[PDB]
């Protein structure tokens, strides 16, 4: 019962660790893509000095 | 539908400015030609000494 109550609830925490780094990667891509979307808007200054 | 009613209402900023530049040189030629229109009035006294 026990072995079976671990094959159904407990998870192979290889394929976590691998989304964890994943996700890192796509936090750290967002945020910059972020900051560059926030950036962007302050080009439209030049043509009014 | 905030991205919505920013479409609906906001404005273009480029073009924008090219109106403001446009309508401050109309200003500029406007208010030559007034001049001159108003220069115009006094070369009649010429002909009265």
């Amino acid at each position: 019962i026990e072995s079976g109550v671990g094959r159904l609830v407990d998870a192979d925490m290889n394929e976590e660790s691998t989304r964890l780094k994943a996700l890192q990667t796509q936090q750290q891509l967002a945020i910059q893509a972020l900051s560059i979307a926030n950036s962007d808007s302050q080009n439209v200054l030049s043509l009014f000095r």
